[PDB]
């Protein structure tokens, strides 16, 4: 009846911002940050075991340099929100901190390494994220490791499995996702865990990412709940 | 505008028959490859480039024997009517033919190899398809290619990369789905070509597949135009 593991991509934040009259579009990034918070308290509160949330893909690192810098500082803001020791929250990184800078990189390892590993509720938060790269990444990791094991060149052809993938992931040992959200009315994909939404339930609202209300996280769980 | 791909998931054969009335749910499968072959008209004579259609996943072969013998049949005769050569079409066969049997993989076999090479129209029928397996069958293939170059185990590594992948899937020298198509309500994903859709556009309706008329066809090149 109820998700394990819910996936969220935050969508609109820029819209909202528009929609609303803001000529700084960071004023839709705070908001999201804001609802991102909400969600993650709505989800423990419901029982929902591991929550992921959508941050920053890599598609969004290619925009302008100052606008980009801001939206990373809001993110980093929204990890340490995420991470306080109030929470008791288990929180994970999946992505690459590679591509952040190497401040907020500090900053979002601190914060995510201060967190139990063992708790009642998991929050991931996708930060320099994409779906193929990975599935990549997770190759690479396994052939490297069998290498280190003395696996032939020809035992590396073979070597790779789906488990060993699954085992590969940034989202190593955890339950995939039951239930994806996208807001904005996307019903487009984007790649967001690829490989392990490949058997999730969809779920869509209209309404933009920083517009999300516990109202339509409501709906999102009694839809799931009927499917 | 157009898809250039269009991806069918043709859900709730089953429910349709349920639905209506039908103790034998088989029949489901006969309205439903009726409108397989409807459906890949519409395609050809709207513009569309290329349509996958999914007709048996790695999980639907574990049903009872009855009905899985009555869809391999079914299947079959939607594979060979695809082929007709008074069609014109090119046909790939995308899955593992090893999964259904050897005496209908040999019918399918033959009747997709009867098709052009070139043709305006394309049609993949997917058939013992996995996304998962797909990605890793890709993987492997691509890691042969190397070793067959003469990559040592070391380079092996390292010789993954997206671009590799994609070169290596069933779907190989072909566009990615613009559009997935999903009927019977359903919003929850499969597999279906798992690696490829990862940016598509899905596009829902509520009718079951045996139900889908071209008026819905055209609701969903209208909504996908407008996305
Ligand atoms: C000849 C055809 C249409 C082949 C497609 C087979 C595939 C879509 C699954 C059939 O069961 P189902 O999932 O459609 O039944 P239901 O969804 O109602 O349980
Ligand atoms: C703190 C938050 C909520 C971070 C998410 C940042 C990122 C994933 C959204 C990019 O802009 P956008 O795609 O939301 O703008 P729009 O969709 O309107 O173009």
């Amino acid at each position: 009846d109820l998700p394990r593991h819910i996936a969220v991509l935050c969508d609109g934040n820029r819209r909202w911002a528009r929609s609303a009259g803001y000529d700084d579009v960071s004023y839709g990034y705070r908001m999201g940050a804001a609802k991102i918070a909400e969600m993650l308290r709505w989800c423990h509160e419901a029982g929902i075991e591991l929550a992921t949330v959508y941050l920053l893909s890599t598609e969004n690192l290619q925009r302008d340099p100052d606008e980009l810098a801001a939206l990373i500082e809001i993110i980093t803001d929204v990890v340490e929100e995420i991470c306080a020791p109030a929470n008791h929250w288990s929180v994970r990184t999946v992505g690459d901190l590679g591509l952040i800078g190497e401040e907020p990189a500090r900053r979002l390892r601190g914060a995510v390494e201060s967190t139990p590993e063992v708790a009642s509720f998991h929050v991931n938060v996708a930060v320099g994220y994409g779906g193929r790269r990975e599935i990549v990444d997770a190759v690479r990791a396994l052939l490297s490791k069998e290498l280190a094991n003395g696996a032939t060149a020809e035992e590396l052809v073979d070597a790779v499995t789906v488990e060993g993938i699954s085992e590969n992931l940034y989202t190593s040992g955890q339950p995939d996702p039951d239930l994806v959200i996208r807001t904005s009315g996307e019903q487009r994909l984007s790649g967001f865990l690829l490989w392990q939404s490949a058997y999730s339930e969809m779920w869509f609202t209209e309404a933009h990412w920083p517009a999300f209300r516990h109202v339509d996280f409501l709906r999102a769980l009694r839809d799931y709940s009927a499917r």
